[PDB]
């Protein structure tokens, strides 16, 4: 509901920064999507759709049960999980795609901080790595 | 083995036609990939990798148990031309859909799709669910 709103918003925000690698995983394949500029964005009900010229991402936000904020040795990822804990979607931040200043972990901390409010969020951020 | 080589060969050839939509499906998301020119292609044992400027596809060919060739009418009207790679549980691991808008106007999309897939019909793991009527009225 309102969570689904927030989730969608979080995904749209991450996308537009252009610093993220979005990945969708089936039982035998994974798709990796880059970009920060959409030809089309759409939130119809509980469905999120992002369209670039040569890739489209469709997400069923209602399936999302947990959101993991990972920051470990350094990987910075946000992981959207099924009700059976299966990843429906993964957003990984990449330092190569991120300005030198501030520090990549600072940028990612600053972002995740806006969102730790959410009940289904699960904080796995190693703060010691940011400061 | 040599099978794995042909599966990979098939995916690559479909990609190179540029008339396909590849899709990968998680339990609550699907990515749809377009284009027919890669900057980088890579085969590593049973893994295939296709990279364009803003998307990469990785496929663990070993998980492919059956390849469904589907040519059949959609309910909304229109013709479905898809290749579906499925694992041991019939979970789709990858899908290549063919798109009339990205294909020549002649011969008919159904004929082009038929000719391409026919080349692979002898593969033991292929499941031929193409309706012949849509190509050869008879």
């Amino acid at each position: 509901p309102g969570v689904t709103d927030r989730i969608g918003q979080m995904i749209l925000e991450m996308f537009r920064t252009g610093m993220c690698l979005f990945s969708v995983r089936s039982p035998g394949g994974v798709a990796e999507l880059y970009g920060g500029e959409a030809r089309k964005v759409e939130i119809t009900g509980t469905s999120l759709t992002i369209e670039r010229e040569d890739w489209h991402l469709h997400c069923k936000l209602e399936t999302v049960e947990t959101v993991v904020f990972d920051l470990s040795p350094i990987r910075m990822a946000v992981v959207f999980r099924d009700k059976h804990q299966a990843p429906v979607l993964r957003a990984a931040w990449l330092p190569r795609l991120m300005p030198e200043t501030p520090s990549p972990p600072e940028q990612f901390w600053a972002f995740t901080q806006r969102y730790i409010d959410l009940p289904m969020v699960v904080d796995a951020r190693n703060r010691q790595l940011v400061f």
